[PDB]
């Protein structure tokens, strides 16, 4: 009997994989609660909202739906809600360097987005009926980091989400700015089909209540808020420089690398360098540590006993770096192979494989990296990751990632000619 299973919308907010496995929000808290219940959690993705409430009332479904969820009505028994965890605040959102709409009324005449069987789909209805030019857009083929990227690129005016989805997505997104609160402050809520027995329930309450206060709640809205994920080039000046006050302390480390691994040990370098600005301290609330940034897991599996050990990182996480570039398909030639090796130490092979494959069905080669880097931002897009076999990631990121490192190590490979 040992088994619960709880549904939830594949996306950044929520539930996704990464390149250690599962994460998200609400995939830790309902991890932390099916461990408090000594079964196993099964995670179930919806296709859109409306199918995760169908799914929900179906017999026989999910346990609890978990997945950012703003609770209706209490005289509706049909569904109902926990206690709620997170507080947020409807926000609309505009592009910078546009009107920014400052009351409900500058709405009417703007091209308008938001998920179809949402809170903030009912929010416009609402506001439509107090003015009808209103005119406004719903789909199921996005999910809220869709709409923030079309407001970002200009493809939508405006649309309209929880604050918290604004905290999580805001420095990904330059060009987007709050507009105005829309609404009062409201706690979001798991969703469990209503309703005779209440032994369930009672336990997701004892639950949430429990991990507010112990902290459990205010640790996973620090984690994930506001986070930055890959650093931003440093231009010229900063690089040049701490080519001169870091490098020189691990420059032997690297080398040492490189031979023990037949490879160019500036390309690690230059990986070092991305991770952590070649600092043998630095962290994150991410659990990754060290001059590499590896993992507990991976710096175990890589022989690693003390992260913060200058020599040891350098060495693991090239042992790593270097497994990931060997363990990829054969028909991937040098230089692409390095880049795509690059791409996999940051968004996991799966992810990686899944964008070949897309590459592939588009007619373009899978083996180059000119061609797979212009499917990874597509992962970060429903109507296209949905389509895949492991879902979201923020592709675009990875590319980041793989740019970034390519830049510092031709700076690398520049001063260290001859
Ligand atoms: C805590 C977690 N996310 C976080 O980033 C952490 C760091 O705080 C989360 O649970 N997020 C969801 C994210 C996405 C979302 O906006 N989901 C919708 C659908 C989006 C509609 C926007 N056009 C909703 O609010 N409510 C559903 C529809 C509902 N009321 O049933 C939420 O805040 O909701």
């Amino acid at each position: 009997e040992g088994v619960l299973r709880v549904i939830t919308r594949n996306s950044p907010a929520t539930y996704f994989q990464d390149r250690n496995g599962e994460t998200g929000f609400e995939y830790e808290l309902a991890k932390r609660f099916a461990e408090r219940l000594g079964v196993e959690l099964k995670i179930e993705t919806a296709d859109n909202l409306d199918d995760l409430y169908a799914q929900l009332s179906r017999e026989g479904g999910p346990a609890l739906a978990a997945a950012g969820l703003t609770p209706g009505r209490e005289d509706d028994a049909s569904v109902r809600y926990s206690h709620t965890y997170l507080d947020v605040t409807p926000q609309i959102i505009y592009r910078n360097g546009q009107q920014r709409p400052t009351r409900p009324e500058d709405l009417v005449g703007k091209r308008i987005m938001v998920l179809k069987g949402s809170s903030h789909a009912e929010q416009l209805a609402e506001l439509k009926k107090q003015y009808p030019e209103l005119k406004y857009e719903e789909s199921d083929a996005v999910e809220v980091v869709d709409l923030l990227r079309m407001v970002d690129v200009g493809d939508i005016d405006l649309t309209l989400v929880d604050s918290n989805e604004l905290a999580m997505n805001q420095v990904y997104f330059p060009n987007v700015r709050v507009a105005f609160d829309f609404g009062e402050a409201r706690g979001l809520a798991w969703a469990l089909p209503g309703g005779d027995d209440d032994s369930l329930m009672n336990e997701v309450n004892a639950f949430l209540d429990q991990a507010k206060k112990e902290g459990l709640l205010q640790r996973l809205k620090d984690r994930y808020y506001g986070h930055v994920d890959v650093l931003g080039y440093v231009g010229a000046y900063t690089f040049a420089q701490h080519l001169q006050q870091r490098l020189p302390r691990y420059e032997s480390h690297f080398k040492q690398s490189g031979k023990q691994k037949d490879t160019d040990w500036r390309l690690l370098a230059a990986i070092g360098y991305q991770e952590s600005l070649w600092q043998p301290g630095a962290t994150s609330k991410t659990g990754v540590r060290g001059l590499m940034m590896l993992t507990n897991r991976t710096a175990q599996a890589m022989g690693v006993s003390n992260r913060l050990d200058p020599k040891q990182s350098i060495q693991g996480g090239s042992k790593y770096f270097v497994q990931i570039r060997s363990e990829l398909p054969e028909s991937i030639k040098e230089p692409d192979r390095s880049w795509f090796a690059l791409a996999a130490y940051n968004i996991g092979g799966a992810h990686l494989e899944d964008a070949r494959k897309m590459a592939e069905k588009e007619g373009l080669n899978p083996n180059k990296w000119l061609d797979v880097k212009k499917m990874l931002p597509r992962l970060a897009q429903k109507q296209w990751y949905a389509k895949t076999r492991y879902g979201y990631a923020r592709g675009g990121e990875t590319v980041h990632f793989v740019q970034n490192v390519r830049r510092y190590y031709d700076i690398l490979t520049w001063v260290t000619q001859p």
